[PDB]
């Protein structure tokens, strides 16, 4: 189980297809007990006193790969809901985490500003459905304060299927010293049903990550839980990166190792099929 050559990798998505998408379900089964014999503690998260910290109280941060806050003058200021990832080859290329709450917009933004990341990845709506999955942690217009970090917007693009928000953010106790951090947030999602047409996906991807700068910190990639969504785009782009980089493709590889660095990364078997959608989108375009 490693690398398929990508002149192959097409060929591979009509049998993963065939018969009602068997050759998937089997993949993703594969997935989800890839983790069976193993044991990944996740005792901070579970923490009394960062429980409300956590918008699920089923999606938990590993311990060995979470983001720490740098702690503050309480025992549990270190802890926010995320975890770096890797990316293609590189290490840590993402922290993957869940929107973040109201009682967390100020840890969110000390971590962007701590782990110096400059792109934001927003792969939700505020309210989906009637459903909340996402309080807005950032100002509709002008300024807005959180903890130390005040965050200016500075201009916005609306598209089709996503829109680009720049903001420049300043830390008061720092000198202030400023940065861009440039938010990449899809909004084309269904009010009945699941996304399916990949190629305007297969566009915010390219034109979000063509946007990391060197050398900067991890890309931050959010949807509501952290997990399903941004797996999904950690996997898209890393293996574009793959394909350009060798012209091979690993993604039941890639997806069984980045499980390990966050639960359940890319949760469903539809989210699974899109990526090789995507993929496909890419190699024949
Ligand atoms: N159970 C469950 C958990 C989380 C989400 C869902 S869900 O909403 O029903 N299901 C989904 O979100 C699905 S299902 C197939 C694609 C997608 S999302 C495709 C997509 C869209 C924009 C970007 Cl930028 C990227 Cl990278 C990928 C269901």
């Amino acid at each position: 189980m490693e690398a398929i050559p990508v002149k192959q990798f097409v060929k591979h998505i009509g049998e993963l297809y065939s018969n009602n998408q068997h050759g998937f379900s089997e993949d993703f089964e594969e997935v989800q007990r890839c983790t069976a014999d193993m044991n990944i503690t996740a005792e901070h998260s579970n923490h009394p006193e960062n429980k409300h910290k956590n918008r699920y109280i089923n999606i938990l941060a590993y311990d060995h790969s979470r983001v720490k806050l740098r702690p503050l003058p309480s025992k549990h200021s270190d802890y926010i809901n995320a975890n770096y990832v890797d990316g293609y080859n590189k290490a840590k290329a993402y922290i993957a985490t869940q929107g973040p709450l109201k009682s967390t917009f100020e840890d969110f933004w000390r971590m962007i500003w701590e782990q110096n990341t400059g792109i934001i990845v927003m792969i939700t709506n505020l309210v989906e459905k009637g459903r909340r999955k996402c309080d807005q942690y950032w100002p509709t217009e002008n300024s807005e304060e959180y903890g130390n970090i005040i965050v200016t917007l500075k201009s916005t693009k609306i598209h089709a299927c996503y829109t680009v928000r720049r903001f420049s953010i300043r830390n008061t106790k720092v000198k202030q010293n400023e940065r861009v951090v440039i938010q990449y947030h899809y909004t084309q999602w269904p009010d009945m049903g699941v996304p399916e047409y990949a190629l305007p996906v297969l566009t915010f991807v390219r034109r979000s990550s063509a946007a990391r700068m060197p050398e900067t910190g991890p890309v931050l990639v959010h949807c509501s839980a952290g997990v399903g969504r941004t797996g999904t785009y950690i996997v898209i782009d890393s293996m574009l990166q793959q394909i350009k980089d060798k012209s091979t493709v690993n993604v039941l590889g890639f997806l069984k190792h980045i499980r390990t660095q966050r639960n359940y990364l890319v949760q469903t078997e539809e989210q699974y099929i899109f990526i090789h959608d995507a993929l496909l989108e890419a190699i024949l375009g």
